[PDB]
């Protein structure tokens, strides 16, 4: 299925969430529940892998999360694909 790992770090406090879905609309629910979470915490460094069930698929998704990275301020982003995992990491 769909693995979402939120990693948040910001000095001596790190959050790791994991999540699992099977909907792209229950993601929608995880998705918008991520940004606030972050826009709260506002941390420097963020980090969010999918594992997609196919590489187009994690595309798909790349092409979601930075959407949602950007509008949250996070500018400089790394997208990269492992298999079907694929981890974007941005900094505010």
């Amino acid at each position: 299925d769909i693995q979402v790992q939120v990693n948040i770090d910001d000095n001596g406090k790190n959050f790791d969430y994991t999540y699992t879905v099977t909907t792209e609309s229950e993601l929608q629910k995880v998705l918008n529940e991520l940004m606030d979470y972050i826009k709260k915490q506002g941390a420097k460094r963020v980090r969010i892998s999918i594992t997609a069930r196919t590489k187009k698929e994690a595309e798909k998704f790349a092409a979601i999360l930075i959407k949602v990275f950007a509008e949250l301020g996070y500018n400089d982003i790394n997208v990269t694909f492992d298999g079907d995992t694929v981890t974007v990491e941005g900094q505010l």
